[PDB]
């Protein structure tokens, strides 16, 4: 195309676009911990530092049904599974580790796709 190609635009395009992303991350090592959605006890707060609590349990589940076909709409999820990590984990745990991990190849793979909506 010619300038302002980073774009998904097509709802049908980004449908797969989004899908490859996630299919990625969760293949990916650092999508472990974002895998299973957490306890609602098991954390030391999960239920007050994080107010939407996001994981990959839903991200593909909802694209099945193309409920995910949107720029910032897949990602906000995804950026806030690797923030919402690093919002209960301190900084001392695998999970704020892997979540800077995946969310490194995550940028870059929406910054091919076209995608990122800032
Ligand atoms: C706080 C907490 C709660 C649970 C877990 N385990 C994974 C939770 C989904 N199986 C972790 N963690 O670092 O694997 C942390």
């Amino acid at each position: 195309g010619s300038h302002m190609s980073k774009e998904p635009r097509d709802p049908d395009q980004l449908y797969s676009t989004l899908k490859s992303i996630l299919q990625q991350v969760k293949s990916h090592q650092s999508a472990w911990p974002f895998m299973e959605p957490v306890k609602r006890t098991e954390a030391p707060g999960y239920y007050e530092v994080i107010r939407f609590p996001m994981d990959l349990k839903t991200m593909s589940e909802r694209l099945k049904n193309r409920y995910y076909v949107s720029k910032k709409l897949f990602m906000a999820d995804l950026q806030r599974v690797f923030t919402n990590c690093k919002e209960y984990n301190p900084p001392e745990s695998e999970y704020y580790k892997c979540a800077n991990i995946l969310e490194k190849f995550f940028f870059s793979k929406i910054k091919e796709a076209g995608l990122i909506d800032k």
